[PDB]
């Protein structure tokens, strides 16, 4: 039933940067459409908003 | 319409075309090999591309 998971891609602006913890975990920075601006861990983000994500890493290549 | 993430294996590399394009190697879960350009594998795999691009991440 649940695909419909990816419901961020739709109210995140633009992802910013990226950057790698002690646990070697990924946390990503972004700012989203209302202008906040806050930060999550890539595993949450990569479902959320993968389409986001995708645009981010080819632009950065 | 992600119906490749359960049948791919692993993205292996990636390819800069002259026209700018993407192209895509990748792995089947038979065994196979084939190229792709991204335009198709970010909407039919998108969790498989994520995977590769933050093992490919060196800062």
């Amino acid at each position: 039933q649940v695909e419909n998971y990816d419901s961020w891609e739709d109210l995140v602006s633009s992802i910013d940067t990226i950057e790698r913890k002690d646990d070697g975990t990924l946390e990503i920075y972004l700012t989203w459409k209302n202008g906040a601006i806050s930060h999550h861990p890539s595993t949450i983000t990569n479902k959320k908003c993968p389409q986001k994500m995708l645009q981010f890493y080819e632009s950065h290549l």
